[PDB]
DNA sequence: CTGTATAACTGCG
DNA sequence: TCGCAGTTATACA
């Protein structure tokens, strides 16, 4: 069963890949194994200013690729068993294929990611983004671009659960912005993996 | 009377 | 606590 999230120019789907016990073990592995960028490679440029990102970020993928957003370029670290395990699985369930993963770790509800689009040039056109989540459940919010105001279109929000998979298809990232807002009452960490298809 | 776009923030309310 | 407005130690088209 897929919760088919749909609206005007919004095409996404949500399912639960892993039960609790497996999801726990994968999370513990991710916590044990994943290496996040620091300093220079953890700062972005937005509205003329540089900031440390209010979370942690890592990139893994096939050598030679790079991903650039908001004035920052990230080079992939070579794949590790646990990420390939997740990629290979996601690929099985979707028939889709991936060469890159951005990992975001939100230590608690005060870590977040601001409203944005994944509109970057180096993503293959048409091809989806695979968002896999572990740890604390957090709210994910979809907001229409012309809502913020020319168009009264409503917001779509859903919890992303421990062991869940959110597919983001086309034209989702051409019309809708997304964010993971601050949730002060959340005390536990969350790890998110956005598997992507990059080219250059 | 009129350019858009901004993965983050402070300053509200 | 939550969210929304404005924004610009600017970069374009
Ligand atoms: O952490 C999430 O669930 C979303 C991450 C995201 O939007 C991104 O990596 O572009
Ligand atoms: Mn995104």
């Amino acid at each position: 069963s897929w919760r088919h999230i749909r609206a005007e120019g919004l095409d996404s789907s949500y399912t639960v890949l892993f039960g609790k016990a497996e999801a726990d073990e994968i999370f513990q592995e991710l916590e044990k194994e994943v290496e996040y960028f620091t300093g220079a490679l953890a700062r972005v440029q937005v509205f003329g200013k540089w900031h440390s990102v209010p979370r942690k970020q890592a990139t893994y993928g096939d050598a030679g690729l790079t991903y650039t957003f908001s004035g920052l370029t990230l080079s992939p670290k070579p794949w590790i068993p646990v990420l390939e395990r997740i990629r290979d699985h996601v690929s099985g369930v979707t028939g889709q294929t991936f060469n890159f993963v951005l990992i975001n770790r939100y230590k608690d509800g005060s870590d977040h990611i601001c409203e944005h689009r994944d509109d970057e040039r180096e993503l293959a056109p048409g091809s989806p983004i695979a968002s896999v989540s572990f740890g604390a459940s957090r709210d994910f919010v979809f907001r229409h671009k012309d809502s913020r105001p020319s168009r009264r279109v409503a917001v779509v929000r859903l919890p992303l659960a421990h062991g869940s998979l959110l597919m983001m298809n086309h034209p989702t990232n051409t019309h809708w912005y997304h964010s993971l807002p601050v949730r002060k009452k959340v005390l536990a960490p969350r790890v998110n993996l956005t598997f992507r298809k990059i080219l250059l």
